[PDB]
């Protein structure tokens, strides 16, 4: 064949670093591309790619590596993110002949946030931090974070956190009541595109209860095996792309409501990592 599918499930991030790949593999090789930008949730894209494009699925996509060692792997989240990534690498070698190309650059972590204002009033660094005055405090929180001990439950018992009142709040309510001063921390990515633009600062997990979440391309080894240049092709990006670089892309997005194909595009092209022409 001469087409690849590069998939992603509909979430800024996601489809901004599919497009990348997308927009690599169009510079620097003769390939089709196919972008499947339009997966659903519960590892869709992990059963697409053992499809395969060939098979109604997909070929590549970015995948984050403590997603990889626990949920789809079932293996301790506690560990350090070079180990994470060497098990991931070679589980996925083994049981599924995928291959993991080397990681972006940055860590997506789920994290906890406060506005920057009472960061610096309470001096917030940690998550330690937090949970001292956590009884003064009001959270409001995503639906899928209050529920399953992945979430909030597992870190207020690890932390012993004692807010006030834990809100749910989907869409982008909570954002909207974190500036209004009705919750006082909110759950986020590290990567999540409104952070600087609602003055929100991340604390660090010290105890680290969230497990690394570096992303990577993966991609199917049969594909490589038609395709070798791929490999070189696509390591073109590895830590290209850091914390700070990410959020501001998705920030180009879902503050400012740009393109995230354009996005993704002139990203590589500010970077020389395609051509100013291509």
């Amino acid at each position: 064949n001469d087409t690849v599918v590069v998939g992603s499930i509909i979430f800024t991030e996601g489809i901004i670093v599919a497009n990348m790949v997308a927009e690599m593999i169009e510079a620097h090789t003769d390939l089709k591309v196919v972008r499947k930008l339009n997966l659903g949730g519960y590892n869709v894209n992990f059963e697409a790619i053992k499809r395969g494009g060939a098979n109604n699925g997909i070929d590549i996509y970015v995948e984050y590596t403590g997603h990889g060692l626990v949920d789809i792997l079932g293996f301790p989240a506690t560990t350090d993110p070079e180990g994470a990534y060497e098990t991931v690498k070679k589980e996925y070698k083994r049981k599924w002949n995928i291959v993991w190309l080397k990681p972006l650059g940055f860590n997506n972590t789920y994290t906890l946030t406060v506005k920057d204002e009472l960061a610096k009033q309470y001096n917030l660094k940690t998550f330690s931090d937090l949970a001292k005055i956590s009884d003064k405090l009001i959270l409001g929180a995503t639906m899928w974070f209050l529920e399953g001990p992945d979430g909030y439950p597992g870190l207020q018992k690890l932390y012993n956190f004692k807010f006030k009142h834990t809100k749910s709040m989907d869409m982008g309510i909570r954002y909207t009541a974190i500036d209004n001063n009705e919750v006082q921390v909110i759950d986020a990515w590290a990567t999540d595109g409104l952070l600087v633009s609602h003055k929100l600062k991340i604390l660090e997990d010290d105890k680290a209860f969230f497990p690394p979440y570096y992303a990577a391309p993966i991609i199917r080894q049969d594909v490589l095996d038609k395709h070798p240049e791929l490999k070189d092709v696509l390591n073109k990006l590895a830590n290209q792309i850091s914390l700070e670089e990410m959020q501001k892309l998705n920030y180009k997005v879902d503050g400012e409501g740009q393109d995230p194909a354009k996005v993704a595009k002139e990203f590589l092209k500010e970077k020389g990592l395609i051509l100013q022409v291509d």
